[PDB]
C-alpha cells in the first residue's frame, strides 16, 4: 500500500491535491470523482492554480510544471538546495529554498526578484492570490529579544512594506485571506492566536488556543474570511468566528491514529435539511467544513453559526481507492 506526502487544497477549496510515494492524484469536492492521476515516481511537493489545468510538481530524490489537459511540459528550471513549499496565483510565481526565495511571472515564466533570507527550516510562507492586493509574508528570526518579525511585501510593486512585531517566538503557521487583506501567524507554543489587518498592521483579533502548547500543523481562512480553522497535533480541529474562546469544536473519530497531519478548508454556506440528519424546520442554514488527513481519509461537518460547539459527522469517503 502506498503512502502519501502531501496534502494541499487550491485556492478556493474546491479540489484536492496529493503527491504519493508512486504517484499523485487530484480531486473534486462537490460532485466527488477523479480527475487526473500518474504512476511516474515519487513526489514531494504538489499545488494547483484556480483549476486550469497546471501543475506544480516537484520530485521526491528541481521544479517541474506540467499541463494536464494537454500532457506536456510548460518550462523546467533548477534550483541549488532542495525546495520546500510554494503557493500559486495567477499573476506571480513564488518559490523558497532554506535561505533564499524567488519570485516570477507566471506567464512569462522570467524572474524578477531575489530575496537573501534568515534560515527557515520549517519553510513556512504566505501568499494573497489576488491580483490587486498581492502580498506575500515571510518570518524573519534574527541569524543566530524580537523574535517574531514577519516582513510584508508586494509582488505587484518588488519592495517590502511593513514589518510587524507578531509573536515573542518562531513563527509556525501562516494563512491570509482571500482577498488578501488579513494575515494569521502561529507561535511555537501555539497559545495565541494572532490575525492582522495587513495594510495598517493593527492587530485585531487576539485569540486563544487549548490550554498547554501543543504543535500548529496549518490554518485556512473562509472566502468571506467570517471564520478561522485550525489543525494541531491534538488531533482537534478548532474554528474561530471573526466576525478568545473558541467558537465550535470539531473531534475527528478514534480510530484515526493521533500522528497525523490534517488539512483544512471553510466553504460557502449551504442550506441542508434537517430530516436526513438527527442534528438534535425543514431547511436552516449549514456551513460546510472539509479535513482531509494524511492517513488517507476525507470527512464533511457542517456548521451551526449560532449555536456552535460539537459538529455533527456527516459523510466519510476513502481516498487512494
Amino acid at each position: 500500500s502506498p503512502t502519501i506526502n502531501f496534502i494541499n487544497f487550491n485556492q478556493t477549496g474546491t479540489c484536492i491535491s496529493l503527491g504519493t510515494s508512486k504517484g499523485f492524484k487530484i480531486f473534486n469536492c462537490e460532485p466527488f470523482g477523479k480527475f487526473y492521476s500518474e504512476d511516474s515516481g515519487g513526489y514531494a511537493i504538489v499545488e494547483m492554480l484556480f483549476s486550469t489545468s497546471l501543475l506544480a510538481l516537484v520530485g521526491i530524490g528541481r521544479l517541474r510544471i506540467i499541463n494536464t489537459k494537454k500532457h506536456s511540459i510548460i518550462c523546467e528550471v533548477t534550483f541549488p538546495t532542495s525546495i520546500l513549499s510554494v503557493k500559486m496565483n495567477k499573476s506571480r510565481l513564488v518559490v523558497l529554498l532554506q535561505e533564499q526565495i524567488y519570485i516570477y511571472d507566471i506567464n512569462t515564466m522570467r524572474l524578477l526578484h531575489t530575496i537573501e533570507t534568515n534560515p527557515n527550516p520549517r519553510g513556512l510562507m504566505a501568499m494573497s492570490p489576488s491580483v490587486a492586493n498581492s502580498y506575500l509574508v515571510y518570518p524573519s528570526p534574527p541569524k543566530v529579544i524580537k523574535n517574531g518579525d514577519v516582513i510584508v511585501f508586494n509582488l505587484e510593486t518588488l519592495q517590502p512594506t511593513m514589518v510587524i512585531e507578531a509573536h515573542k517566538g518562531e513563527i509556525a503557521a501562516m494563512a491570509i485571506s482571500f482577498d488578501g487583506t488579513l494575515m494569521a501567524t502561529a507561535s511555537d507554543k501555539g497559545t495565541i492566536i494572532r490575525v492582522f489587518d495587513i495594510e495598517t498592521g493593527d492587530k485585531i483579533y487576539q485569540f486563544r488556543r487549548g490550554t498547554y502548547a501543543t504543535r500548529i500543523y496549518s490554518i485556512s481562512f473562509s472566502e468571506d474570511s467570517q471564520y478561522l480553522a485550525v489543525t494541531g497535533s491534538s488531533k482537534t480541529v478548532h474554528i474561530f468566528k471573526l466576525g478568545s474562546r473558541h467558537f465550535a469544536s470539531l473531534k475527528l473519530p478514534v480510530e484515526t491514529n493521533s500522528h497525523v497531519m490534517t488539512i483544512s478548508s471553510i466553504g460557502s454556506p449551504i442550506d441542508i435539511d434537517t430530516s436526513e440528519y438527527p442534528e438534535l424546520e425543514p431547511v436552516m442554514k449549514m456551513v460546510p467544513i472539509r479535513v482531509v488527513s494524511s492517513d488517507g481519509y476525507l470527512y464533511n461537518f457542517v456548521m451551526d453559526p449560532e449555536r456552535g460547539g460539537d459538529c455533527l459527522i456527516l459523510s466519510q469517503y476513502s481516498i487512494l481507492m
